[PDB]
């Protein structure tokens, strides 16, 4: 029957010399050594300008994910909103500028919420600074800001350093006022567990949760039971009467400042959405809400947008439909919006011949208590498909690596990479029996560094080159690529005509 192409995403598995804290390298994979060894192979730039983000900064999932089906450079959001701010055209916003008016004109509050971090996946505190900035210049008197802890992107205990700083800037531009802490954990779920969602939401809206009347001894409490910025309960900031410093309420304006959407929709869903059934608001929720999201998040969302989308023409999943190809998406919770919205230059609709599966990840708080996590669910169901003989072409993603990776624990994460190497082993090797051919790549690092070189966690990405292995003898693949090579070296392989919108070129010679 079909003899398949399948792109393989080991999720945050990158390719660096040094083995200390390198999950990668110390793990044992008899399945990827091999493959690698008997097959052609080269390795992807996935971080700075190569993938649209600015000199230096690390990938992550929707960086590569979007790179990775676009088959040519994907400018970032990141990159585009600190050029907004360079040039002086942040300011003249008419979204941000419509937000201030509102509340102005109607005598409420602007809140600002988002990740407190310059961690830069999905938010950059400088964003927040440019924000404050112009709520001075423009005359705004009462503005919150309620800080999503990171700990993910950054350091895991670096929340007092951040903390500090918003603090100068807050003293320094004459407005702000930090409202409520809460942990990413709980204000940037994407896995909708509504009761973290629904903590994050009280704190901000009915001042419930710890209180205290200091930031830095908020954080100083958490950390003395062992909870870290990623975890931080949602945090109530009180006044010296007893009072939070502020809760959002009817016709007050929020500027949500994050431009990455998988961790934004479900708590913006909360605040805009006008029928909310996941969880009980309480009949005193706020209404009326000027919702402002930096990007495109959701067209469920009741909001504007600050910085509008753009389509991404003719991405992999496209073609594949154009061409009348059958494809199917395939990963568990965890990636899922990744191998489907992602993969298909930011477009929630499948194309038609598009199928997906969803395999349910793990009920456990954190990924290193169950490295292996639902690889093996997912393989069981991915090798059923293949049996088949329904698929062209098959995007999978074993998220794993990444995952368990971002808890900074060596041995857990080395178990994560084994657990995908068997796994890798029979998907590939059923792939090839098929008469196929398999492309074994990532979309950034990870799991190549879990400690830092003192030993503590590192629970960040990586700057690293991704590994690349098409399972095909007698070619050869050219080094120097960037992850929008991939696209084109997969139509290559299906002997499809390549696009005139992917301007990468297949790796091979
Ligand atoms: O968990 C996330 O949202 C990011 C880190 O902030 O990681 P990844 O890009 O792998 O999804
Ligand atoms: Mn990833
Ligand atoms: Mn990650």
């Amino acid at each position: 029957s079909k003899k398949p192409v399948a792109l393989i995403i080991l999720d945050g598995f990158a390719l660096r010399d040094e083995t200390y804290g390198n999950a990668v390298a110390q793990a044992n994979k008899p399945n990827f050594d091999r493959y690698w060894n008997e097959y052609p192979h080269t390795t992807l730039k996935a971080c700075g300008e190569a993938v649209g983000l600015p000199e230096g900064q690390m990938g992550n999932s929707e960086v590569g994910h979007l790179n990775i089906g676009a088959g040519r450079i994907v400018y970032q959001s990141l990159t585009r909103i600190n050029i907004a701010i360079r040039e002086g055209e942040f300011d003249r916003n008419e979204t941000f500028l419509a937000a201030m008016n509102h509340v102005k004109q109607h005598g409420t509050s602007l809140h600002l919420f988002g990740l407190l971090s310059d961690g830069g996946v999905h938010s950059h505190i400088h964003h927040l600074y440019a924000l404050l900035r112009l709520a001075a210049k423009e005359g705004v008197k009462r503005v919150y800001i309620h800080g999503f802890l990171d700990g993910r992107d950054v350091g895991p205990q670096t929340a007092p350093q951040y903390i500090k700083e918003l603090q100068e800037k807050i003293k320094e531009y004459g407005v702000g006022e930090i409202a409520t802490l809460s942990g990413r954990y709980y204000s940037m779920d994407r896995d909708k567990r509504w009761d973290r969602v629904e903590k994050a939401y009280r704190a901000m809206v009915y001042g419930e949760g710890p209180t205290y009347r200091d930031p830095l001894e908020c954080i100083e409490d958490s950390y003395k039971h062992g909870i870290y910025d990623e975890f931080v309960l949602p945090s109530v900031i009180v006044r010296e009467d007893g009072r939070p410093v502020a809760t959002i309420q009817d016709n007050d304006a929020i500027i949500f400042y994050n431009f990455r959407p998988d961790r934004a929709i479900q708590i913006s869903n909360t605040f805009t959405n006008e029928d909310f059934r996941e969880f009980d608001r309480g009949p005193k929720h706020p209404k009326h809400l000027f919702f402002v999201c930096l990007t495109h998040f959701s067209e469920t969302v009741a909001g504007y947008v600050a910085f509008k989308p753009t389509n991404l023409d003719n991405t992999i999943g496209e073609v594949l439909s154009q061409h009348g190809l059958r494809q199917l998406r395939i990963a568990e919770t965890e990636k899922y919006p990744h191998v489907t919205f992602f993969m298909s230059g930011g477009r929630e609709e499948e194309f038609p011949g598009e199928d997906r599966i969803l395999i349910n990840s793990p009920k456990v708080p954190t990924y290193d208590l169950k490295p292996e996590m639902s690889a093996y669910e997912v393989t069981d169901a991915l090798l059923k498909e293949i049996e088949a003989d329904k698929y062209d072409a098959i995007i999978l993603n074993y998220a794993n690596p990444d995952m368990v990776g971002h808890s900074g624990k060596l041995e857990p994460t080395i178990k994560a990479v084994e657990a995908v190497d068997e796994c890798l082993g029979k998907v590939v090797d059923a792939i090839l029996a098929k008469g196929g051919i398999a492309i074994i790549t990532a979309d950034h690092g990870n799991a190549d560094e879990v400690l830092t070189p003192d030993g503590k966690p590192q629970t960040a990405h990586t700057t690293n080159p991704v590994p690349v292995i098409v399972t095909k003898k007698g070619i050869k693949l050219r080094d120097g690529g960037i992850l929008g090579d991939l696209a084109p070296t997969m139509l290559d392989l299906l002997g499809l005509p390549q696009p005139k919108e992917m301007t990468g070129k297949s790796l091979i010679v």
